């Protein structure tokens, strides 16, 4: 209804912090409206307070309530919280009680620092990631000048702008401002820095090629990054090394010290082999970042322990994969961080991976980085052949392309292909176009929307008219209703192109609400969310080549009220897994499965001291793999549910949430308790499965 949001003031309250609960409320009923605004507040399945309001609203008129609310003692708590304003309708939030973030993280990213940003736009885009998701922190992606120079500098004077390794221009004064913002919500900073790159001719800031690790036993090759313009390079530097620690953990403490961070986000390039020392030494380079991280860890602490914070990032994570089970183990890092590629790509695989690292780990936080549909086209798709073309024509003669066809030879002046699209609400769109080149090097076409001039893009050279690829897009704002995208091949384009179609580049709501409900049900979550509410496509975050659409934005919403409200019952370090035991689940009229199989209902058991929890999660009519676009799932009505326990255990009471039901409010359903042949056991029907619920039952 007419609760538009509902929302706190900060990311994170320390117990007997002040907690602003605001509600942003619209009559648009009919008439004048009448009637009160009822905040409860819900620690699990237990009410813990209650307040009123009353609300008069003349019809159209808006107003924001304010709720407040004293923190409870208890820390390392999460709370739902609901409000309810009878025929206006309801809202939704959570709060996180939580002295340190990194016991429940919830890890967004800024990527982008351009000077137009003003104080107010970088309070705005922090606010929102804080308000709807609760993100209680940010990695600050490519805001240093240098890899190895980090606060560029003119003598003891911070330079106000400098120009990143792309060619963008940072701004000192957005990134403080940033910074400001985020510490406005409780939120904590940590600076992207790598663990062992330079930039290129790095001798001159003194440091050494000794240092550095070589893919020869001569030192006459150093392993390296080259970004293709015969300028631009990283070089790497072995993490043991005593001088490069030295050299880097000073660029940590100013980093730390001088632009305000709370912490470092640690990176790498993931794995590399056969590397060597500048003496010839044959090293294991997967062992050697934890004796780095641990050096780090103490002389960030030993500067300001309330600026401490660190992660790194364990690339390629699978079980017992490169540098997984060292990192994880050894590291003195706060919480675990990993990159997923191509080595966990089942839902049961990653489900593994995560709980690896949870032991190894001792039960630190695991933060995922899982690009979703990262390999796919997805969006609404426009094809080429289909649209409205001028001075070419279609053809069929090389494989690969979609639809029926192709545009082909795109490689003359006044040569266009005209898409007439469909923007089904007003926002940021993604034009992404699949195309073919052969042409020996990059080809260029002008990009026109609606008639105007946006942008030069680039169609980059494969080496057969047979490979294709999407990987040229703009993103670009649009008005709700039709509008006109143009490649036209005018004085100054290069080369040419074939081109298979346009796409609306979109995530797939179905995916990524499957996706983030196996991770958090798992034990991690998941870093997907930055800037002004971007969802992150691509490992350079600001990429823009997908979109979410306002209905994801929702279902993310309700998915982050849910991590938050209910973190204690899927992160806390007595949540372990209950596959070691005399137990199972069965459910009446569906597939089931306790492994992730495709189109089941898959179940996962969890306990606590205190509960016994069953997830459920619904891959009826859907394949085992996590990150690629998905269909809607088989919904499920009152479906029946027997669960068999240890002969220890009596269940005081059953209770489901669900961030698909009702806003993740906890439901108590009726059950009954019986003993049979297979074991002691509990049963009930569930009244309804969309993607995940989480069941958790009270033990006596
Ligand atoms: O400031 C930022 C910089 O610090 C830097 O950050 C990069 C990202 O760092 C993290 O992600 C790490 C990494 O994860 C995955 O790789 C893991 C993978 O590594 C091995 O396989 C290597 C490689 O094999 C095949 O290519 C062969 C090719 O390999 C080397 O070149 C690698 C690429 O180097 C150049 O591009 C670098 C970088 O540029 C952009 O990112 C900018 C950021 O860089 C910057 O903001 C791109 O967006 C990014 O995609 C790209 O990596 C070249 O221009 C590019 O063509 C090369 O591919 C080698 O040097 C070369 O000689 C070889 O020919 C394979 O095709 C390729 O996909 C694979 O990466 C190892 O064997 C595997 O086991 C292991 O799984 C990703 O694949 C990789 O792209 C990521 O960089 C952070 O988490 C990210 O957020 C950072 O963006
Ligand atoms: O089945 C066959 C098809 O696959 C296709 O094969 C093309 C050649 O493939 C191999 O060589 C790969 C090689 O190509 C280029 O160098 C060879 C090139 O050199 C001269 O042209 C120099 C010219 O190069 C660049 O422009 C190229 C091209 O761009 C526009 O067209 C794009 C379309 O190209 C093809 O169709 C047009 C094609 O049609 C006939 O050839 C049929 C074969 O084509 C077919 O059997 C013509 O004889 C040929 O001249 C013409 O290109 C694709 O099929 C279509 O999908 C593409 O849209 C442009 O309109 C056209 O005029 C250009 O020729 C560069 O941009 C430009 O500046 C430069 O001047 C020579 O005159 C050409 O005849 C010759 O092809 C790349 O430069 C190089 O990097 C690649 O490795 C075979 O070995 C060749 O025998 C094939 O011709
Ligand atoms: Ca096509
Ligand atoms: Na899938």
């Amino acid at each position: 209804g007419g609760i538009e949001r509902v929302f706190t003031d900060k990311a994170r309250y320390n117990p007997g912090d002040a907690v602003s609960i605001r509600v942003q409320a619209k009559n648009g009923t009919g008439s004048s409206w009448s009637g009160a605004a009822r905040l409860e507040i819900f620690h699990l399945e237990n009410s813990v307070y209650t307040s009123s309001q009353s609300l008069s609203l003349t019809n159209g008129q808006s107003t924001t309530l304010t709720f407040t609310w004293t923190a409870p003692s208890t820390d390392f708590r999460g709370y739902f919280v609901r409000i309810d304003a009878g025929t206006l309708g309801q809202g939704a939030t959570a709060i996180d009680v939580s002295s340190d973030f990194t016991k429940y993280p919830r890890y967004g990213y800024i990527s982008e620092f351009e000077s137009g940003e003003t104080a107010l736009e970088s309070k705005a885009k922090v606010d929102q990631l804080a308000q709807d998701y609760h993100i209680n922190a940010w990695q600050f992606y490519d805001w240093m000048w240098r890899h190895d120079k980090m606060i560029k500098r003119t003598g003891g004077s911070i330079d106000s702008t400098w120009l990143d390794l792309f060619n963008r221009e940072i701004s000192w004064s957005t990134l403080q401002n940033q910074i400001d913002a985020v510490h406005d919500v409780n939120g904590k900073a940590m600076a992207y820095a790598m663990i062992y790159a330079s930039r290129e001719n790095y001798s001159p800031l003194g440091i050494s090629p000794t240092w550095g690790i070589y893919e020869d036993s001569s030192h006459t090759n150093q392993f390296d990054v080259d970004f293709g313009d015969g300028s631009t390079y990283l070089y790497m530097f072995d993490p043991q090394n005593p001088n490069w620690q030295n050299y880097i953990h000073a660029e940590y403490i100013d980093s730390i010290n001088t632009a305000g961070f709370d912490g470092i986000h640690v990176a790498q390039m993931g794995q590399r082999s056969n590397v060597y020392d500048y003496n010839g030494n044959s090293i294991d380079l997967s062992t050697r970042f934890s004796p780095f991280l641990d050096q780090a860890k103490s002389v960030l602490s030993a500067n300001n322990p309330a600026r401490d914070n660190l992660t790194y990032n364990i690339v390629d994570g699978t079980v017992n994969g490169w540098a997984v089970n060292d990192v994880s183990k050894n590291a003195d890092l706060d919480f675990l961080y990993s990159e997923i590629w191509y080595l966990s790509d089942s839902y049961n695989q990653l489900k593994n991976y995560i709980e690896q690292l949870r032991a190894n780990g001792g039960n630190k936080a695991v933060v995922l980085a899982a690009y979703m549909n990262y390999a796919d086209n997805a969006g609404t798709r426009y094809e080429a052949e289909s649209a409205s073309m001028t001075n070419v024509s279609t053809n069929t003669n090389h494989a690969g392309y979609t639809g029926s066809g192709f545009v082909d030879q795109f490689a003359s002046t006044g040569d266009k292909v005209s898409f007439a699209i469909n923007a089904p609400e007003a926002g940021d769109y993604s034009l992404v176009f699949r195309y073919g080149n052969n042409t020996g090097a990059n080809s260029t076409l002008n990009l026109y929307v609606d008639g105007n001039f946006v942008q030069k893009l680039y169609f980059f050279n494969q080496s057969s008219w047979g490979t294709w690829k999407h990987d040229a897009w703009y993103q670009v704002p649009l008005t709700q209703g039709a509008h006109t995208v143009e490649l036209r091949y005018e004085s100054g384009n290069v080369g040419a192109v074939n081109l298979d179609s346009l796409t609306l580049g979109t995530f797939d709501e179905h995916s990524v609400r499957l996706a983030d409900a196996m991770m958090s049900a798992s034990g991690a979550t998941h870093i997907e969310l930055g800037d002004d509410n971007q969802m992150l496509p691509h490992e350079y975050y600001p990429n823009r080549s997908k979109t979410m659409r306002s209905s994801l934005k929702n279902a993310m919403k309700d998915h982050y009220n849910f991590i938050t409200a209910y973190e204690n019952l899927l992160f806390d370090s007595d949540v372990v897994p209950n596959d070691t035991g005399s137990q199972f689940v069965n459910l009446t009229g569906v597939s089931a499965s306790g492994d992730g199989s495709a189109n089941t209902v898959w179940y996962i058991n969890k306990r606590t001291s205190d509960y016994n929890i069953v997830h459920l999660i619904n891959l009826l009519g859907n394949d085992n793999q996590w990150r690629n676009t998905a269909s809607q799932p088989s919904f499920q009505t009152n479906l029946p549910a027997k669960i068999y326990i240890g002969a220890d255990e009596t269940i005081s009471d059953v209770y489901l949430a669900s961030p698909d039901l009702s806003g993740g409010e906890t439901q108590e359903l009726a059950f009954t308790s019986g003993t049979d042949a297979g074991g002691k056991y509990v049963s009930f029907t569930v009244p309804e499965l969309k993607y995940w619920n989480m069941i958790y039952m009270l033990e006596h």
